[PDB]
């Protein structure tokens, strides 16, 4: 995989969002004002907002936080986890090696180069193996639930989820999440939270640590697979119900090229959405669900 070790190191060194002069870079990076002048253009290729002034240098418009490997593994206890900054996809990173995974492991970035400007948003994946494809849409939903309490617990109080997979806040889209099976049922799930700048936790006043963000979310999550991989749903039914951005609102589900209206009535105790239609109430396993 590529090295991208200098300009991280770098923007590492700017990211006090103050000024710095190449001469000043070079020396700390050992390294001509020319290489800096480079590696400056990389960041540029990132998303990265790096401003620059004649008898000035460079800096940032806005000082920032960068994933630190150390921090995250500081506090955590078990397991593998791969923070890589600078990445294609979380997922494929994992799907790439399925063979030498276990359970829980992990990988953590703040830029997709497969794809959001570096540092915008936070991604995670991670790799779990059922004792038997039995899941899924149960897996999305306590998946949500978690992240939410997560964000709740940190401060962030009105995030709520939309079923099946993604966060909500003010009524606008912070968090997404897949899930994805392979040919025991080997899974690998990845989330991205919009961090900062469709709504973002900058954007609502809210500003987490990423580090420890991350390292809750990876504990977190491994305890509730856990659960989950044994007492299935049952668990988190009610933990649904308190989150549950739509319930009893009204709202349109999308299912194919079909578009049915109703009322949102929650999830059965198999995670399947409860549509209430003129009366009738059914549950439904697929589809997408809007405002109307």
């Amino acid at each position: 995989m590529k090295d991208n070790t200098v300009p991280l190191k770098l923007i590492a060194l700017l990211a006090n969002g103050e000024f710095h002069s190449g001469e000043q870079l070079g020396e700390t990076l050992g390294m001509s004002r020319a290489a800096i002048n480079k590696h400056i253009q990389t960041l540029r290729d990132w998303g990265v907002d790096v401003f620059t002034v004649p008898g000035k240098g460079y800096s940032l418009p806005e000082p920032i936080q960068l994933l630190n490997a150390k921090q995250i593994l500081g506090q955590l206890d078990g397991g593998s986890v791969a923070v890589l900054p600078v990445i294609d996809s979380t997922n494929q990173y994992l799907l790439d090696r399925i063979g030498e995974l276990k359970s829980g492991d992990a990988c953590i970035a703040e830029y997709q180069q497969a794809g959001s400007p570096f540092g915008a948003n936070l991604y995670l994946s991670m790799f779990w193996r059922l004792e038997q494809p039995a899941a899924a849409i149960g897996l999305s939903l306590v998946i949500g639930i978690v992240m939410a309490e997560v964000l709740r617990k940190l401060g962030a109080d009105k995030v709520r989820v939309k079923w099946p997979n993604d966060l909500y806040l003010q009524d606008r889209k912070l968090a997404g999440i897949l899930v994805e099976l392979t040919g025991a049922a080997q899974i690998v799930i990845g989330a991205g939270i919009n961090m900062a700048m469709w709504i973002t936790l900058q954007e609502a006043g809210i500003n987490l640590d990423r580090n420890t963000l991350a390292a809750m979310l990876i504990r977190e999550l491994r305890a509730a697979l856990e659960l989950f991989e044994q007492e299935g749903l049952a668990p988190y039914l009610s933990r649904w119900e308190k989150l549950d951005n739509f319930i009893n609102r009204p709202v349109k589900l999308i299912i194919g090229d079909k578009e049915i209206f109703g009322i949102s009535r929650g999830i059965d105790k198999q995670g399947a959405l409860l549509l209430e239609q003129d009366g009738i109430i059914k549950p439904w396993m697929g589809g997408e669900i809007s405002l109307r």
